[PDB]
C-alpha cells in the first residue's frame, strides 16, 4: 500500500536535450496527483504503490519517447523509514 | 519495446526473515518467462518493457509479504539497449 | 575537480542501533567545511572531487564501527556538472 | 576493513564514445590486483575497504579524463550479511 519511490533519468543519445527530456519527465510528473519532491540527484514521489509503478512506468515511456537510450535508477520504498523529510520548503 | 530491468530487494529485517523474502523473490523471478541472471548486488531481467515493470510489480508484492519494511534499489534501461549479451562484451 | 556525491547508508540493523549509525554519519558530515542538503533518500554534498571522495570514505568508515554490516549506495557526478542550486531549479 | 564494491559509470554521452570510456574504466581496474566481475549494469570488486576507495577514485578519475561528464552509480558494501564473496558464481 504505503510506498515512495526516488526517480532518477539519464538520457544518453544528445546532448542537452538532455535537461529537455527529463524536464519532459518533470512536467509528466507535475501533471499526475501525486506527492513528490525534485531534489538534485532524483525527483521523489509518494503515494500508493499501486499509482507509483503507474506513475513511474509512463515516466520511463515519455522519457523513451524523446531519447533512443533513456537509463534510469530508482529506489522503491514501503514503511519505517522516512516521508517527514518530504518537507520540501526550499 | 525492449528493457533491461537490475532488481535488487534489501529488506530491513533481521536475520532469518529476510534471507525468506530474498529467496522468495527470487523463486517467484524465475516463475516469469523472461531471462534471468543472478549477480552478486542485483539479478538482471531482460524483456519486454511492459513485461518487466509487471514483474517488477509483483516481486515487489511478494517481498513486501514477507518483510514489513523493503527497500529496493532498481535500474531500468529502455529503448534501443544493447542486450546482455553485447553488454556482456564491453 | 568540481564534483557532487548524493550519500545513501543502509544499516542492515534492528531499530534504535541503526538510527544511530545514520545520525552518526550525518553529524561527522555536518563537521566537514563542504556544502551539504540532506533530502529524503540520500544526502547530496557538494565540493571538490579530492575532499568528497576524503569525505566519503570517512562518512563510511563513521558508519560502519556502529554497524557491523553496512551498505551504501553513492552517485558521484564529476566534471562540467551543474552546481546544487543550477540543479535545483533545472 | 573487509568491503565489496560494485562500479557503473555513465557517461551520458552520444553512442560509440560511451562503451569507450566504460572500457577504458574497465581496462584501468583490471590493472589493479583485485577481485573483479563484471555484470550487465556493474562491474562488482572485493577486498579491503582501503584498496577499493582508492581504486574507484581512480577509476572515475579515468572516466572523467575521457568525457566532460560523467556520472557513476556506486554500491558500498561492509559486512557478511549479504555474503558477496559467493561470487565465485560469475
Amino acid at each position: 500500500m504505503k510506498a515512495s519511490i526516488a526517480l532518477q533519468v539519464l538520457p544518453l543519445v544528445q546532448g542537452i536535450d538532455r535537461i529537455a527530456v527529463i524536464d519532459q519527465v518533470i512536467a509528466y510528473l507535475q501533471t499526475q496527483e501525486v506527492t513528490m519532491v525534485v531534489t538534485p540527484f532524483e525527483t521523489v514521489l509518494e503515494g500508493e504503490f499501486d499509482e507509483l509503478m503507474r506513475i513511474l512506468k509512463e515516466a520511463l515511456e515519455v522519457a523513451g519517447q524523446e531519447a533512443d537510450n533513456v537509463f534510469a535508477n530508482v529506489k522503491i520504498n514501503v514503511g519505517e523509514i522516512l516521508s517527514i523529510d518530504e518537507k520540501l520548503e526550499k
